């Protein structure tokens, strides 16, 4: 198990524009296209992202290309972030995957915001951090995915995904 396979399980793969849980236009592996209510604004963005006139549909390769870009941007965002970097440095490899997952889903700014949990993560107070992370909209909105991430964080194993 690795971060790619972990995210692919969590986000799925869709070759046609779709709406996410929040209602936003998305494509491939959890790639947010736009927060705009317009399918046309989403088709525009998608065409810009792919470099071709897609008509709202892409290939698996295209989707994988986007995914590769997003994991990288996720990683670089963490390392560039003053609040995130130190948490990530302090973690083992499994737990790092978990933070990358959060970041990929909710943005760097989003995660950087979880001040109290970041502090518990750094002090390696696993159980407590798990309890605090569940007290969020994230968990309430996408509970099954959130539980998997929180379990990876608490345990440091890949059980939840096995
Ligand atoms: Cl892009
Ligand atoms: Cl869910």
């Amino acid at each position: 198990m690795n971060i790619f396979e972990m995210l692919r399980i969590d986000e799925g793969l869709r070759l046609k524009i779709y709406k996410d849980t929040e209602g936003y236009y998305t494509i491939g592996i959890g790639h947010l296209l736009t927060k705009s209510p317009s399918l046309n604004a989403a088709k525009s963005e998608l065409d810009k992202a792919i470099g071709r006139n897609t008509n709202g549909v892409i290939t698996k390769d295209e989707a994988e290309k986007l995914f590769n870009q997003d994991v990288d941007a996720a990683v670089r965002g963490i390392l560039r972030n003053a609040k995130l970097k130190p948490v990530y440095d302090s973690l083992d490899a499994v737990r790092r995957a978990a933070l990358i997952n959060m970041v990929f889903q909710m943005g760097e700014t989003g995660v950087a915001g979880f001040t109290n949990s970041l502090r518990m993560l750094q002090q390696k107070r696993w159980d407590e951090a798990a309890v605090n992370l569940a007290k969020s909209r994230w968990y309430n909105q996408t509970p099954n995915r959130a539980k998997r991430v929180i379990t990876t964080i608490r345990t440091g194993t890949w059980d939840a995904y096995k």
